[PDB]
């Protein structure tokens, strides 16, 4: 299992514009298009991302492509972040994937806000961080996914995705 497969599981794959759990326009593999309420604004961000006049639909290949960019960007956002980098650097490979996932779903900024959890993960206090992570809107709004990520940090294995 790896980051890609992991996220493909959490996010799914849709080739037509759709609304995410927060009601925002999205497409592909969890690729947020816009927070605006306008579908055109969305269509417009789509065309611009892909480089062609799409009419709200895309191919698998295009989806995979945005997905690769998005992953790359998340990692890079983590590395450029003064609060995240050190966490990430201290983690093992599995757990890093968990941190990427969160970053991918919530943005660097969102994640950089879990100060306390972060600190706990840095200290390798697994059970405690898992508790702390759960006391969040994130967990309350998308509890199944949060559970998967949290177990991953708690155990350092992929069992939640098997
Ligand atoms: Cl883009
Ligand atoms: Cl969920």
């Amino acid at each position: 299992m790896n980051i890609f497969e992991m996220l493909r599981i959490d996010e799914g794959l849709r080739l037509k514009i759709y609304k995410d759990t927060e009601g925002y326009y999205t497409i592909g593999i969890g690729h947020l298009l816009t927070k605006s309420p306008s579908l055109n604004a969305a269509k417009s961000e789509l065309d611009k991302a892909i480089g062609r006049n799409t009419n709200g639909v895309m191919t698998k290949d295009e989806a995979e492509k945005l997905f690769n960019q998005d992953v790359d960007a998340a990692v890079r956002g983590i590395l450029r972040n003064a609060k995240l980098k050190p966490v990430y650097d201290s983690l093992d490979a599995v757990r890093r994937a968990a941190l990427i996932n969160m970053v991918f779903q919530m943005g660097e900024t969102g994640v950089a806000g879990f100060t306390n959890s972060l600190r706990m993960l840095q200290q390798k206090r697994w059970d405690e961080a898992a508790v702390n992570l759960a006391k969040s809107r994130w967990y309350n709004q998308t509890p199944n996914r949060a559970k998967r990520v949290i177990t991953t940090f708690r155990t350092g294995t992929w069992d939640a995705y098997k």
